[PDB]
């Protein structure tokens, strides 16, 4: 039988993730909670700027949503301790508020009679945190995992890779990233200088820590990667551009290859390389969680890289969530 | 002696107002109040995305933001009882914050020693509202009043020009609106469904007020005229798109005359006209909190018209508050 | 069997139109022309900032582009003479080039075995001009026709509802309206000083004849409706704001009864209402020529109104280039 | 006595060419050639969407420009032969048409009397390349030279300071880039796949040959630069993002120590360091060919670093070609 699970939070992930629980078959969506009231939670599920209209029946009876007539239970409540997902057979909680990153929080959710808790961002502590592709392997049935970040969804794949046939010394990565919700839509205050400044309107850098966290997917790393994010003004579609050394003389022609083998093997439905020169807006609402743009891929000096590789910042990482929860099931 | 005025809320409106005062002579800011630490209060001052960069050096001194050597003293409180203004020497609040809009609530400055305080938005009460050009001559010295929208001083003289030269039968207005900080950047949970949709890649229909309440300081458009807004991905500046039915028949050339003239006589500094055929970009940091678009003007079958007037949404408002303040004290 | 038609221009209103004929069954694209290589076409056709990545193989041999498997013959010249569209079983041209916008022009297709020519623009002399539910019951088999353009289509349908049901003394338009091809991504030489001007950073007047033509379409609003343009940055979807006069008073609930009346009846597939508050995005790839905002429908003072009417001023248009084709053949 | 000069091509760069030209007294402008009426050179010299309204009177006296009374002799011709530039005193030409970027090509100006060419892009023949603060001490009094493009004239000053200080052993560098008139406004026919694709709704990369090149103004660099573009929807202002394996173990405060003192002796003007966290439009209309973000500098596993540094790269560049023809005149 398919997985039920429950979202908290109903953002951007939250209700890209619902989408595509929707699609499939193996995985079931049983309940929900966010601070809306059921009208504006109906209307943003229903329309999306970036992902277009749901196509379907979006209705509510009291506080169940009716999509496609099938009743989702949905709480509005900040405190975990009003929230019953289990009640309503969740046996998976998708945490998508932000909010909840550490274990210590998300042991409530198994207190409750939840069975495993996945982070729809790296944790705040030492939660163990998995990556498909890159350590799904190792899963070891942990009640409470990360996913670790959408980024890390793109670079873990793409190193991966690159560790495998090549070995990587050192690299820095720069996102070329989407506008999000942590950012001011006109200058005003946020949590720093830099986020407070209108997001449609700029180059934005900002933090991300993805890079020096690959260490908890990929140990080999510890220590060989940095990064950072320039926030441009695109509503959704993100690139990484990783600069590397690697252990040995490469070429263009073996990296690009050495992505279409995974891309066919064990990074399938993952990475994929785009071999017809799209652009950003071509990546909406792709579920791959990287996309190497193989004619961009530069070698100089034997060992000295750089790979593009797109992500669709939501719905990317999205699809991942619910392939995390199918596996971990 | 220059009037010595506090900016309550250091928001668009604040900061605008904050560099318009530093401008000229007949007025000096005293002291300010936001929830923001004095850190980023600098970076936001200093730096805007919109108006450029502040000419002149930008510093602090504990909780004194100091402005080409001139100490503005910076209060960091919600609550009206914590901001002694008048102990800094201000004699008018500017109210900027959008959450004291009755005279109940201005009330507690006027307690507090501050002679009067300007609304920088409509009243939510009968709080007596005044705008320059419109009905700024019959101000009766009263304590509290509504300097009314940006909206208003854009659509309130355009109509002063038309009533007092031809007579205004009925109409209705759409606003073709920049973004504002009241909308979200991506879709997220806002007041209202559309306002949740992203600002930066939609148009998106909103509410004014700004029409019906042109009765408050044009009493023979009671029941005339009502008004709507589309907001677009433009980060400011904004356009009164006024259709009426006139009291007679009109001509274009005899309605552009019209404007001229008052534009060099009873609305000089508050109406001009276009005749260059300028963009919006072209109005960004304009003083004029109306500037009627010359070739743009229509009329059909005699006495129904079209005006197009461009305002800075934050800098002809802004430009009023100044000018308010410099009048009543 | 399927009407057989041809493309000239494979530009936005080209390519919507082939991918609209693709999905239905009634009409079959068999030939098109544009001044681009081969390469260009396909990828242009297959991946769309707007309308998404075409769904099926978009392949070529030769100068056929293979979709789904079906030839169509490419031509890859300016001059209508190299242009045997009739040779590849075409009965109609969708003159989508914009350059070919005179009776004397399109009977050079006639003369060379093309039955009927639909030119997707207003005609520059008198050549006979159609829309459909507003006068394309009166089309008496004329070999040559205009579609008129994407406003036409927008606003002609919200007329028909308007003078059927209450009478148009008068009214004035203007489309807020998403960038074009026709204007400059950045400040550099254009066909006029405003088209001159960064579309993606500024709100642009730019005129429409739309309105005065409508007397083409309903001669009964000869004389009594004229119109402008805002320019706005959108990518596409744009709205009819109409205010008008009516013969007598009317209620906010009579309009949008009659447009829902006319949405199930005379104007079904053509003019639809939207009851649930969408904004422009939400539009994309909507294949109605007009769908009224139904909140937004404003009247004062008995007979004087405001209705706003989305249009996909792609799609929208181009699904009625389609119709249009089908309905004459 | 100030050279004197003349701008061939009015768009972007040879518009704020001379507003430069006119902010100083050590140069002035004496003639323009594009292929625009008198009408529209003067609307797009007086308003610009980006670097704001001329200050001063901007007239016409048939086919001079008046500038602050001063007469500029306006050419209107695609040939070379037709532009007496020296008749009207010019000593050097400014060649900002993207058109006449061979020695051959600009052969013509110097047989009609000019002294000396700056082509305002890269040489496509053999024509000596020179950048300010980079090899300008090279320069050998040459007649035609090259002023290298946007991106050379940050990267260029940013590798002159990692090589005099440290050594640079291999780099790749990724331009993050306002869009350009090279680029379409919607998906339409450009020179290759990813030009054609809307620019202002995108990330687009983009060919950049400016770090290859490099060996051009720093021969050392042979062979160990390369770089590429990634186009995104700001109208103006760039960043150089460059990752590099240098000689020896630095420091991050090594290396902006480093650029703070080149700031302040050999790159005064051209390279400076940001301290304050701003974002891409804080540099809009800066002079400044770098400007090294410091907090973003980056070093991982002792020798590989990352540096961001902003460019203005419409006026960064313009500033610098004035700069070269007084420097050469
Ligand atoms: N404690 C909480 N309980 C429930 N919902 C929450 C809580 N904190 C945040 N949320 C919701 O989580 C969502 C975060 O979504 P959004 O801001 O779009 O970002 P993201 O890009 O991470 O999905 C919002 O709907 C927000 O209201
Ligand atoms: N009660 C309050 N006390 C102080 N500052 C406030 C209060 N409420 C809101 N503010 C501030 O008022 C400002 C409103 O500015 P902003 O959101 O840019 O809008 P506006 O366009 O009206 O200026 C913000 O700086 C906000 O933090
Ligand atoms: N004479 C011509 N012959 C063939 N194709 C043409 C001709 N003139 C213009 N075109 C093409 O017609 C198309 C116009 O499309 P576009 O500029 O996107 O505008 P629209 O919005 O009207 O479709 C382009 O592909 C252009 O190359
Ligand atoms: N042969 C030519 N003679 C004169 N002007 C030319 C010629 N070729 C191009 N131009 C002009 O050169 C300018 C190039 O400007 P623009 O497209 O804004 O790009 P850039 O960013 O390089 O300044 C335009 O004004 C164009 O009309």
């Amino acid at each position: 039988m398919a997985v039920k699970v429950a979202i908290n939070g109903f953002g951007r992930i939250g209700r890209c993730v619902a989408r595509i629980i929707l699609e499939r078959n193996d995985i079931e969506l049983v309940a929900i909670n966010d601070t809306t009231d059921i009208e504006l939670t109906k209307y943003l599920f229903k329309y999306d700027t970036v992902h277009g209209e749901f196509k379907g029946s979006v209705d509510s009876e009291g506080d169940d949503l009716v999509v496609n007539g099938k009743k989702i239970k949905v709480f509005k409540s900040r405190n975990v301790k009003d929230l019953d997902f289990a009640k309503h057979g969740a046996q998976i909680v998708l945490e998508c508020t932000g909010a909840h990153l550490t274990m210590a929080k998300c042991q409530e959710f198994i207190d409750m009679g939840v069975q495993k808790v996945i982070m729809s961002a790296p944790a705040k502590d030492d939660t163990p945190t998995y990556v498909l592709g890159v350590n799904s392997e190792l899963y070891k049935g942990e009640s409470i995992i990360s996913n670790a970040s959408c980024t890390t969804n793109c670079l873990g794949p793409v190193c991966r890779v690159l560790q495998d046939n090549f070995g990587i010394e050192k690299g820095l990565m720069t996102t070329i990233h989407a506008y999000t919700n942590g950012q001011s839509i006109i200058d005003a205050k946020a949590k720093d200088k830099r986020r407070s400044r209108a997001a449609a309107q700029n180059i934005i850098p900002t933090s991300t820590g993805a890079a020096k966290a690959m260490k908890l997917v990929m140990p080999e790393l510890n220590g060989k990667l940095h990064g950072q994010s320039m926030r441009v003004p695109v509503i959704d579609v993100s690139s990484v551009d990783l600069t590397a050394q690697l252990s040995r003389k490469v070429s263009k022609d073996e990296i690009n290859e050495a992505f279409r083998k995974a891309a066919a093997t064990n990074l399938k439905g993952i990475l994929m390389v785009d071999d017809d020169e799209r652009v950003s807006s071509d990546f909406i609402t792709c579920s791959y969680g990287a996309i190497v743009a193989s004619d961009l891929t530069q070698v100089i000096a034997d060992d000295f890289i750089k790979v593009i590789a797109w992500y669709d910042n939501e719905w990317g990482y999205s699809s991942r969530l619910v392939d995390m929860a199918v596996y971990i099931a």
